[PDB]
Order: C-alpha cells, then structure tokens, then sequence
C-alpha cells in the first residue's frame, strides 16, 4: 500500500502540477482528482514531514543576526542591550537545525520517491537551497563569546558552505537558459527568489574571510539573475493559483535580494555609497506596498509557510541599521527602531501559535497529499 | 436619453476595450459595434469634453522651463534674451490649467459614471496624473521676479503637489504585480509612461526645497519601474492599433523618462558624471530615430494628441542645455541650439492650428462616441 | 531552371523560414517540404557559397588582437613571445577578408534574388553586420611596424567603418520596437547577439582617434540593446530548433557583449573599476558553465560556423589579461594563460580540418537547399 514510495512514478512535467494542484503554494489537491494513496487512514511519520520544515530555521537564523546588530550598531547605542540575547537565539537556532537535518536524512534512506517527487515540485525545488543559507547566516553571526581574537575567519569555512551552493545553481540556471521542459517561463513562480538571494549572503561570508575578489564575483551572478527574475514575474505565464489576485504574504519574498545585496555592498567598500542607497530604497517601497494596509493584519491564519515569510522582513531591518550609521540623526533613528518592532512581533506570534497547534490541537502534521497525485490524469 | 450616465454600466475589463475599439490611442469605434447613445444629435457640452484636454497644460508648463534656462544658463550667455519670455509664458500657461481644472470638476459633479468610464480605459487612465506634472512643473520655474530672497523653497509646496501622486502610484502599481484584471500585461501600452516619469519631476522639487535623502528615494523608485514597463513593451501582448506597425508620433513618449533622470541626478549630486550621460545618451539615440527622417514632417495630421506628443521633445532640449554646460565647445553649443529650435518650432504650429479649428471650422469638441460601447457585445 | 534567381520569390514571412526549416541554425529542409531547384544536379558555384564564410575572418582577425597583447601587456612579460605572431596573423587574416568580400559581391552582380532570401532569413540577417566587425579589430590590432609615430589615429577611419554599421542598426533597432512583421519577439534568436557587439568594438576605436565623447555615446546604446536581448531570450518565442533543448555551442554567442563592454570601459576611464569587473564577471561566469562539462569535447563535429563560436572565447581571453595587470599576482596569471591556451587550441583543430575538407574530402560547398523553400507550401 505504501511500497510505491518506498527506496528501491516516473518524472512528471511541471505541467501536470499546476494542472492537478491549487493554492499559492501548490499543496491542495482540486476536487475532480484522484490520489495513489489511502486519503483517510494516518500515513507513516516519515511521509508526512515536507522539506519546508526547513523555513523555520530561516525564521531564527536570520533573528540573531538583527539582535547582534542592535546591541553594537553606534546607531542604537542609546539604549542597553545586553548582548546575551544573541547568544540564546544563536543557541537556540542551532539546534532546531539539527534536528530538522536528522529527520530529512531518515526520510531519504527509506522514502527516496517522495523526495524525488518533491524535488520535480515547481515550487518545492527552491527549499533544497535553504539549507545552506541557513548556515551562512550562523557563520556571520557567532556570538563574540566563542569566536576567536583574530581579523579574520578561517577560509575553509566558507568553501564548505558555499561549495554545494554553488554546484547546485550551476545546475539550475543552465536550464533557465536552455529549451527545455524546465525553463524560467514554465516554472516561474514567487518563491524562485530563494535561488538567488543565496549569493549576496555569501558574497559577505567571502568578505569576512579575507577574499574580497571573491565576493566581488558572486554579487555580479546574483545581480544577473535577479533582474531576469524580476521582469520574467510580469509576463504571460502558465495559469495556476501561484500568483494570488490580490496582496498576500507571498509577495515578501521580492524584497529579501534588493535588502541584501545592499548590505552586501556596503561590506566590500566600506561606505553607503549611491548602489547601496538605490538597493535599499528598491526594497524599502516594497515593504510599504506590502505592509502598509490594513487587511495585512486582520486576515492571518496560521501556516507553515508563514516561518518562510519572515526572513525577508527581518533582513530590510538589518539595512535599515546600516543607512542610519551612514546618515546620523533623528529622522533614521526612527525609520530603524520601526521596522525591527515589527519584525519581532511577527516571529513572536508564530512562536507561540506553533506550540499551542503541536501540543494542544495536534493539527500540525497532516497527510501531504499533493505528492499523491496521479501522472496521467 | 442621457440618464445613464448622469451623477447617481458595469466596469468593463479592458479586454472589451481592445476589441470594439480601434487606432493608436482607442478613440474610434469599429464599424460592427453598436453604442449606447445617439450617434447624430449633439450631446450636451460636458459630455464631450474629454480627460485628454491636459495635454495643453503639459505642452505649454514644459516650454516656460525651457526659456528660463536659455536666458540663465552660462552656456547661452552669448545671445541675449529678455527674462519676459519666461514670465509671458508662466503666466499664460497657469490661466488654461486652472480654466481646464474648473470644467472637469464640474463633469464629475453631473456626469459621474463618464468619468468612471475614463477611469476604466486603458489608455485615458494614465492621464489622471498629468494634472500633477504641470503643478510642478510651474513650481521648479517661477519667474525670478515673484521669488523670494532665499535658497530654498518652503518644504509644504512639496508635499501639496506630491502627495495626491504617490497615493495614486501606490495603488496601481500593486496591481501591477499582481494577478488581477489590471496587471501590466493586459493593459501596457505605450502611454503607460506617464505614470512613472512624474517620480523625476518630484526628485527635482525635493531638492529645491532642501530635502535631498527624499529625492534619492524617488530616484530608486522611478529608475525600477520604467526598465519594468521598458522591457515590458518588447513582448507579445493584447493585439490591437495600440502599437502601430510604422513608427508614429506617439513613440515619442520614450524620451520622457530618460531625459528627466539625467536632469534629476545633476542637481542630487552637482556634476554631469557617467550616470547622466548615459541617461542623456539613451533618450537622443531615440529623438534621431523618430526624427531624422522625412516622413515625420511630410505626414502630419491635427489633434488634441499632438499637444502631449511635444512635451517629451522639449524636455531633452532642457538636459542638452545642461550636458552643453559640462562639456564647453562650439560641437555642444551647436547641439542645444538645434534641438530648442525644433521644439519651439512644433509647438507654434499646434498653436495656430488649435485656434482656427475653434473659431474659423467648429470642429473642435466632436462628440466622445468611445465612451459609449456597450459591455457584452 | 536557375532563371527565378538571376538579376531581374517575394519576401516569405519569418513564420515560413520556422516552419519549413530546421536545426540549430536553421539550414536543413524538413522531410515534408519541396524546394524549386534541384536537389542532385551541381549548382552554380555562386549560388553555394553562403553568407557565413564570412565568419572566418571573424575567428582570424580576432586572434591577432590577442597575440599583440600578449607581446605587450606588463602581466605577460616574463616570457618573451616575438612580436612576428601578431605580424603574420594580421597579413593572413587580411588576404581571407579581401577574397571572400570580392566573391560576394560577384553573387550580387549575378544573383540578386537569392542575395534578398538571405537577407530576410531570421539567422543569417545578422551575419550582413560582420563585415565591418572584422575591420575594426584590424584596425585596433595594426602591427606596430606599419604604425605612424604617433599617438592618435586619423578620425577618418572611424568615420568609413563605423558609418555603415551605425545605418544598418538604425533600421533594424526601429523595426524591434514597432508592431510589425518583423519585430524581436518574432525573430529573436541566439545569433541576434552580432547586431549588439558592434557597438563596443567601435567605441574602443573611437578613443584611439582622440574621440571620447562620441565613444561614450556608443557604449550607452550598445547597453541598452543588450538588456532587451538578454531579457527577451528567457520568454516564450516562435517554436523551432533555433533554441537547442541542451547547452550547444551556439550559446557561446551570450559572452561577446560583456568582454568587449568591460575591454571598452577600461579604455575610456582609464582604470579597471567596478564596472569593468561586474561585466568581466557576468561574462566569465558563462564561460564556465559551457566549458567547464566534458560532453563539450567529446562532441564535435566540423561545420562553418564553428568558426563563429570561436571569437566570443578569444575575445573573454583578452579582457582577462587586462583584469590581470589591475590586479598583479599569481592566480590572474594562471586564469589569463588558461582561457588563452584553450581559445588557441579550438582554433588550430578547425585550421587542420577546414583543409582536410577541402583538398582531401570535396564536400564544403554543397548546395544550399535553406535557400529554395516554397513561399505558400
Ligand atoms: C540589485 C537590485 C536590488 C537592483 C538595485 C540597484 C540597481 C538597479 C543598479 C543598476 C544601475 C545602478 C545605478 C547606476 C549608476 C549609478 C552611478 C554610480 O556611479 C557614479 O557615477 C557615482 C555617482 C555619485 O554617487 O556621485 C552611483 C550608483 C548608481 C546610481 C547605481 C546604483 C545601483 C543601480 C540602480
Ligand atoms: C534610467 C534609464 C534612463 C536608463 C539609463 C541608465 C541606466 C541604464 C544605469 C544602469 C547601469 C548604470 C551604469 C553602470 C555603472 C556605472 C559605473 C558608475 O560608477 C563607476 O564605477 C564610476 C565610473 C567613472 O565614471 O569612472 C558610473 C556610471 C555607470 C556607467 C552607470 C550609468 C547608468 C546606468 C547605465
Ligand atoms: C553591460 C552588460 C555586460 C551588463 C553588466 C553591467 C551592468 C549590469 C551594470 C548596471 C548596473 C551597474 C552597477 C551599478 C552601480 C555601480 C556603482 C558604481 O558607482 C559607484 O557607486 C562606485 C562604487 C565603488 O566602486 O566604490 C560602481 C559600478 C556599479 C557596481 C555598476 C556596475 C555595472 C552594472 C552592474
Ligand atoms: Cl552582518
Ligand atoms: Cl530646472
Ligand atoms: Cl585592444
């Protein structure tokens, strides 16, 4: 009954999943469509975890760095803030990784075609990239306690982290490119950022190690692809429920690459120059068009994919503390203590919904029918 | 017979705009279409008064810029032109703006579900911005003799005039990016640059009244959304007589943008660098296309068009008077020279051909027959 | 039964050249289709011999560009390469370029018809705008024995190679932008690039004239052209086999624009900055994906227009060996011997079997049947 799935289906077109599948995210199946598996009785543990687990690791990860940043930015030195709590969300952050690591592991020595079934998702393939962002932004945010009185790290860490990254987006991106069933045009979608976002948060990594040339190199890649991502999103694309009809939290993830690549920037030269103030000032309009309604706040339900639309808020709070070290004043001092309140109430709310669904309603793993379905029709 | 329309018909999607409407701005309706009004008898004057009659405002606001920069700049100094030009001009010009601001005021307050219908249209949308270009165009070139003795503007001029245009913005550009009716895919056309040129008009005005972090900010803002709409008019689109197969007048609204960025960065930062002159380089590429050949001259027919087809050609001529000040010669002061001229030039025939048409043939207010189509066809 | 050819079949739309032809470049008839000529009795001489041999002076005078720099350029002087290489190439490549432009003018005195179906093929138009690239890479790459003691060339040269080059693209580039038969999105192919490299081989000319105003005027048009190009070839086009649905030599054509830009750029400011590097590094990141596989060896088979794949990686090897003198040391030494090695090497294997083919097989000329389609079907 659940052999099919089992290690030892065959590869289904990008076509097929917007045909069968519905939502912003492309995890309902439609009403006219039958499943390969029982739809009623409890399926295996190890089947009914997604690889978006993951996003909850980007949801902290990226917290501590925001937290070191305001207890030792000459910006924010008004206030007192005791540099222990970088420290507990760093701990913390650790080892939520590990465990999300351990169980995906398990899943590929016993479910190696459901992982390949996620793999071909149109949208699901960009999760396989967030594992090692994850780690960067562990690396450039060691609390000072443990790190060791030097300049510089040691090399080797980068080319640890960054290595997988880099072969897998050679991969991807020659595809783009090509004229195959997997171009840009067939499966663009909202969550395609996150395979581009990866190289301006290694380009500070390279940096902090000694190698600037090197940085230099992965931000011109990154800034290649996302203006091809960028107006490729305004075209005539296959039809589906990828792209909402109206403003929903799927859209944050357009304002994590501009908010990057401007801190990046401003790491390799030394200065908040004319490219750094223009990326900021690209995904700063962004976040007002997205933030600044009034139905933003009144309609929330809980999801998952609510841990995956965070981090791009998080990180336009972190350029915020560079421009106001850059432009000293009152005006600044403001525009950085705002964003960053708003971030903190939104991972705060998640924090505690997430533990009443676990151990209270118990609702959070459900069975994931969307690899169920059929490869015909 | 006229009740329909009058102060209290469904909105129709643009696609029913494409189809039952024809010629490069969908003013004309085809021959199998049926309208919901008399097609003989004279409609009342309000009716027949249309949103596009701004476009005076925007050919003679633009021309008052121009001739006080001749008469001021160093690189003009040779000739000697009175400063009443300029005041002549500035005067004149805000007597029809207020007189064209007054009668559609009153269309709205007894013909409402017209202006909806305008509204709705997707080539007449992009004017319900103009009536904000010409307010501060008419701001950044009052006649020395009304200014005061001071540096700088009073701040609350800014805000006045550019507060209803970033409202406007906000709203339309979401639905840019997203999945509705009205994304720029369905609508795009090549008026839509009205919409973002005004983010380079405000940019000047800020730094007029000392504010220049805001003007670097809407610098960003414009510079994102034309490469969009840029790009965007390259693709396969809605097929209609939007694009004519033959280059036409209305192709000169290209120029518009590039022109007014160079402007904006010389007065952000003091100096024509590599930034304006690659601005600059860009829009007169474009000016000799359009205008370098014998058909331009030997083809022209009249029109209440014609008035917003000019302002983007007097426009460049105001940044070649600045290029001119950067790179003093004989090769420079030649250019400016030759460019002006064109440009008054063109705007001294509409100007005598507009007066005969209302007094000497009567055939200036022709009833508006493509607000009537019928919504289902 | 040659008559229909002959110096007095009317001009096929760009569809008919998609549907009736394919393969990478559009040369083979598909099985379905009738020709109007024979298909095994020999055809004139002039009537086989394409518009593509044009490509070889291409691969030669592009080479000689390089072995001047490597004779000269400070990063490359601890060996000590003759200065005779460049000599011998640049006589050799000169003695190719007479004879293949005299035999093509030959076919326009006799065969003017198929002289126009040429023109009016979607790939081959591209290749009228070579015989002008290769002038101006001789003309930027004279040995120094021949060269005046002076410090600047005469403007004249700039003025006679340029000038039918700057007509050419005039024509064209308005045609992309209008609503025609004739517009990018209809004829949009990988060997559209050759219409855009011309513009930053001319600016680095224009400089060594004493001209850096008008080389600055150039490099802004040339940008402007290749981000539409770039962007356009990621969306939905005509299907056809122009668009190789695996990474395939034709691809390479992606990698001329960004070398000459950051070659251009250097020569005007003077120093390799922030924009020489980012266009270096876009371009060297693609070289790598289509070089860096083992299946782009092991594949390869002899055809005339390998020589056109060839000058895209000649010319990434000479903007490497000016990064390397901005950035003295050991690992731009070896990065400029490596890509120079191998550009070398492709060129040496197509010298040995361009003869071979020749003098030992018989079968370089064979008829053009891509030539012959019928115009309704
Ligand atoms: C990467 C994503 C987030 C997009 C946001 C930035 C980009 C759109 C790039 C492309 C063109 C760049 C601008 C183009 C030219 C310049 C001039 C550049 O060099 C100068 O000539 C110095 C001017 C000065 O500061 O005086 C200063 C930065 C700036 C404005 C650039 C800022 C960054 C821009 C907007
Ligand atoms: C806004 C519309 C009208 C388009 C026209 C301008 C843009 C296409 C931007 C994007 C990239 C920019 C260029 C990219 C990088 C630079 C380097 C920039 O910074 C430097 O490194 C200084 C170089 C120098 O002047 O020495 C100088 C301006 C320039 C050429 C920029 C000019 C403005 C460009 C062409
Ligand atoms: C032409 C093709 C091959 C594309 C490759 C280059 C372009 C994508 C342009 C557009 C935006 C440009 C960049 C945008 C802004 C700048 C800042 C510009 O001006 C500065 O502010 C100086 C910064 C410094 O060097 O300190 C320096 C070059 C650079 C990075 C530009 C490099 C060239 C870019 C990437
Ligand atoms: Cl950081
Ligand atoms: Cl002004
Ligand atoms: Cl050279």
């Amino acid at each position: 009954d659940f052999d099919m799935f089992r290690t030892k289906n065959e590869n289904v077109d990008a076509g097929r999943y917007f045909a069968a599948l519905r939502g912003p995210e492309l995890d309902e199946v439609k009403d006219n469509e039958d499943i390969l598996l029982p739809k009623e009785e409890q399926w295996p543990f190890l089947l009914r975890f997604p690889i978006g687990c993951f996003g909850i690791c980007l949801g902290l990860s990226s917290q501590a760095v925001l937290w070191l940043a305001l207890a030792k930015s000459p910006a924010t030195n008004f206030l007192h803030i005791t540099p222990l709590i970088n420290l507990v969300v760093w701990l913390f952050s650790l080892v939520v990784l590990v465990s999300v690591s351990f169980t995906y592991i398990l899943k590929c020595i016993f479910y190696f075609e459901a992982v390949k079934r996620e793999y071909f998702h149109p949208v699901r393939v960009n999760f396989f990239f967030a594992p090692w962002v994850v780690c960067m932004f562990l690396a450039i945010s060691v609390p000072p306690m443990f790190s060791p009185n030097r300049k510089y790290l040691h090399p080797a860490i980068w080319c640890v982290f960054m290595g997988p990254y880099f072969f897998l987006e050679l991969k991807i991106y020659g595809q783009w490119l090509s004229g195959g069933k997997r171009r840009l045009c067939k499966v663009a979608n909202p969550s395609s950022h996150l395979s581009v976002v990866g190289n301006f948060v290694g380009a500070i990594l390279a940096s902090k190690v000694g190698w600037d040339e090197v940085a230099k190199f992965l931000w011109a890649v990154g800034f290649a692809h996302y203006l091809v991502v960028f107006v490729t999103l305004y075209q005539r694309l296959p039809t589906s429920e990828a792209l909402p009809k109206e403003l929903h939290p799927v859209y944050s993830m357009f304002i994590a690459a501009p908010s990057a690549a401007s801190i990046a920037w401003n790491t390799i030269y030394g200065q908040f120059d004319g490219c750094s103030r223009t990326c900021f000032f690209i995904a700063l309009f962004l976040y007002i068009s997205l933030v600044a309604r009034i139905n933003f706040f009144t309609g929330f339900k809980f999801s998952v994919a609510w841990w995956s639309y965070t981090f791009p808020m998080t990180t336009a709070s972190v350029a915020t503390i560079k421009y106001a070290e850059a432009v000293p004043g009152y005006p600044s001092r403001a525009l950085a203590l705002t964003l960053s309140f708003i971030s903190t109430a939104m991972v705060c709310v998640l924090f505690v919904s997430t533990l009443l669904h676990a151990f209270v309603w118990q609702t959070l793993f459900p069975n994931d029918l969307a690899i169920a379905i059929t490869k015909r029709k």
